């Protein structure tokens, strides 16, 4: 079973494909998408409804890859739509760093197809975590020919952040006197405008302040965050005299 | 108009393409880039100056995509270069998550080409945020055959920075005695060397210090930052005695 | 020489490729990887063991690209496996932004191949920092035909991190009385669950505490981290009364 919500990688043209060999360009990996089907006009040939290797041995493969870390949850294979050709068993190989390749599950040989069109699906628990994956047919019927699809987790909503950083201080004696709940606002303009409204984290890196009968009171808050900047509100209360406070900030936009 | 400073996606080989069907490999999406043209020698066929479908109906397309989120600002289409074939109208589809596709602009049919070579450009306002985008020919002259280019915003430099994190303390009594402005430096080494110089944000997560007639004074600064590490300078002044301090740090490396 | 531990980009299918021209589909970029080799059977053509241009001039190229920034450390070229065709000199161009192209080493003409199968390697010092790169044959032997590989630095463990952010407080008087080492835990849930265990940095943004004979004491520690959340353990010791503390936190997810 293909888990609900998963991404069809070839359907969405998310992976580059490279076969070991092709019978010819009209039998190439571009024709390997699961359920691939073309013209039924038998007078002209518009391509095999599969990838088909040229060499017939145990060393053929399609490699599927891209820069990003995919979490593959399953793989589906299928035979050739237009001729009695199919892969009947295959091994999997993969790589997360693109330098070291590993055998999936110690070189597990997986039972594949029995006919032209029936879909056989394999599920990975836990997901294979890879940048490139390769299918390696071991046995076949008539010829090494397949359609297939790879399934991956969708991308997390938090992914691909943009970040801007900086520091901000009171800079003067605004909170160094008076009584009660006291506030002073520093307006921060981000060096560059965000696309979406960031979330902002702050951290104190300087405290110069007087206790009030032994009590220390200071707070920093970010507020009125927009795409262009925000307000760092420096806060004190009781009778505390804050001479200076400094925060670093980290602003993060996603999605 | 193609907006100034845009990225030509197929030109920079930035998108994978997948057609519904190919007339044959010599009419493949590999031959679809705007203005593609090959040998003019009529005696030998080196492929169409177009992508060309095999099936002729309303259901053909090219899908274009990649792991990343594009900000598509425009699209251009053109007919076949070497025969009288072009797409007269098409719809667009796109997807951000690669699970749910949306009809561009509620399924708007866009008037496309009426010759081989004139370029028809469509602007997107606002930009289309998608991982994958598909052109869906609705009407054609003679055959479903086209050349195209997709245009997108350049990558902004504040996106996907690298990060490294860690913690640093005084770890001893260095600032816990003495008078006036007092500093001790902690030389911090990042777990992995960066390829270029990061910035280094810090925040305090431990105070253990004595007041000086009721005044608290401490500070931390990251200085002398390199690809390999930085110095966290712990500071006190007056007659504050600082028993220990701790910072979490976050080193952020941009555009690499 | 190819530096030990480089990534072979074409081998791992990390780049889209686009030629200026193909002799035909059976001579396309898909057949261009270093050492590419097909059936040795002379009674049916299964494609060239090379890419081969259609037009024979000095304006042919393959463009290799993708979304992410690469650091290319070397190129390797080869001639055609199956006929006496090979590139004898070439130039390189690249782009980091996919708007502005630059000429490798001010258009240096690199001496290339001499036969079908010997591999000629060029080292890039420093690495070419590029999203796309293009090989431009200048001279050739019989036909513009080649095989190649591009080598890149492996991705750093620290790249493409994701970040989540929030705040936590004691929010009550738990730490405000008693004596000796006292702790209170706040369980934090991440707005979205992470795919793997993050690291969690914190920095204080509120202190409301009493000194203990002039000594200030407070600490925050992020503990018990999972995909779903963590514990912020607020800490005081000696006889300090902490009325409240607040932290911001930065949760960072690596290698995903
Ligand atoms: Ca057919
Ligand atoms: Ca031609
Ligand atoms: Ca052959
Ligand atoms: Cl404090
Ligand atoms: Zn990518």
């Amino acid at each position: 079973s293909v888990p609900a919500g998963s991404v069809s990688c070839l359907a969405n043209a998310l992976l580059n494909l490279r076969s070991s060999t092709d019978y010819n360009a009209d039998h190439g990996v571009k024709n390997s998408i699961l359920n691939f089907s073309n013209s039924k006009d038998a007078s002209r040939f518009d391509g095999s409804e599969s990838w088909s290797s040229s060499v017939l041995d145990k060393n053929q493969f399609i490699v599927a890859g891209s820069d990003s870390v995919k979490h593959f949850v399953a793989i589906s294979t299928q035979g050739r739509g237009d001729h009695d050709q199919w892969v009947t068993s295959y091994k999997l190989r993969y790589t997360l760093d693109n330098v070291n390749w590993v055998e999936y599950n110690n070189g597990e040989i997986i039972n594949a197809n029995k006919d032209r069109n029936s879909i056989v699906t394999i599920n990975f628990n836990p997901p294979i975590k890879a940048r490139s994956i390769a299918i390696h047919p071991q046995t076949y019927n008539n010829h090494i020919s397949l359609r297939w699809e790879l399934y991956a987790l969708p991308v997390k909503s938090y992914s691909n952040p943009s970040v801007q950083v900086g520091e901000v201080s009171i800079g003067d004696r605004s909170l160094n006197s008076g009584t009660g709940s006291r506030t002073i606002v520093r307006h921060v303009k981000f060096p560059v405008e965000f696309l979406s409204v960031p979330i902002v984290s702050i951290g104190c890196k300087k405290v110069d302040a007087h206790t009030d009968n032994g009590q220390m009171r200071w707070e920093g808050k970010s507020e009125n965050i927009t795409t262009k900047g925000f307000d760092l509100t420096f806060i004190t209360w009781g009778n505390n005299a804050v001479y200076d406070l400094t925060f670093d900030y980290v602003a993060v936009e996603f999605n």
